[PDB]
Formats: structure tokens, sequence, C-alpha cells
């Protein structure tokens, strides 16, 4: 997994990221395939990290959203998507 | 507006409660918030009511008393019907 890669699967979740409401099709799908590409401990660190930096990236980044987000997906999120998460915990 | 895969999407986290009943989950209930707001126009209504409709038959088991009953079920006042034998003129 790349930072690029991560980035490209949390691109159509960055309206609901950042504005609330509901997570769409597109942003569950790509927030399940990245899901699926954090199975070992070394793609979650990293893909962790990415996400960290990603989270960072958008402006006024509504956490309550980022918190709903694996629910309102029906997915078991193995990374969270927070500004500060401590990756090494993953 | 709204196309037939994203009304698929939306709905297949419904497809158990659509088909054996009890709850929808949090993912159903967030998908069919989905459709309700992106039916924004009675065009995109008509189009949204024909997918629907073609999911709904997709399924030979689904109650169609869970699919009247769903969005009552997730707090939505969802625009469009599903109903696996709804003539989508009908509809406003
Ligand atoms: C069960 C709720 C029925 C919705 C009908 C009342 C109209 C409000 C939303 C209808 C479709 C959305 C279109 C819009 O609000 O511009």
């Amino acid at each position: 997994v790349t930072c690029g890669q991560v980035d490209a699967n949390l691109a159509p979740c960055v309206p609901f990221l950042t504005q609330g409401g509901e997570p769409g099709a597109a942003c569950c799908s790509g927030v399940k395939t990245l899901n699926g590409n954090a199975q070992s401990p070394d793609d979650r660190k990293t893909a962790c990290n990415c996400i960290k930096a990603a989270a960072n990236r958008y402006p006024n980044l509504k956490d309550d959203a980022a918190q709903s987000l694996p629910s309102k997906c029906g997915i078991s999120l193995n990374v969270p998507i927070s500004r500060t998460i401590n990756c090494d915990t993953i």
C-alpha cells in the first residue's frame, strides 16, 4: 500500500468527512477497498500514517463524520481516520 | 442525480432486512438516507423508482411489508416508494 493509493481510496469520502451528512456508496466502496489492503500489521501501520496525513490534509474535517464512517458504511475499519492517531498502536 | 448502480450500492446493506425482516442496520439506514438525498428532481425520483423496482424484483424472497416499513424504521422520509410492482409513472 502507498499513500497515493490511500488518497485515491479516500477521495470520494472528502465531502462527507468535511461537510457531514452520509457517506456515499462511492465513499464506502473506497473505504472497503482500503480496508482490504490494511490486513497485515505493516500494511496497517503504513496505511495508518497515510490516512493520518490525508486527514490533516482536509480542511475543517468533522470528527463526528470520521468516527461514524465505519458504522455508516458497515465496515470494521482496521485503520481509523484520525488527524492525531498514533499508528504504532495499530 | 441518481443511477441504478448508486441505488444498488446504497440498498445492498438493506438486503438482510428486506429479505429476512427484523431491523435495518446502520449501513442500511445510511444508504437509504443517501438515496433520499440524491432523488431531488421529480425526474430523479422516477429514475430512482425504476432502479429500486429492479432491485426489489432482484430478490424472490423480498418481504414487501419490510420494504414498506424501512423508511419509518430508519427515521427517514423516503420520497420514492420501494415496490416490486409499482408503476413509477404514478409517483410525484
Ligand atoms: C416520505 C417522505 C416523502 C417526501 C415527499 C415530500 C417532499 C420532500 C422531499 C421530496 C423529494 C426531494 C426533492 C426536494 O426536496 O427538492
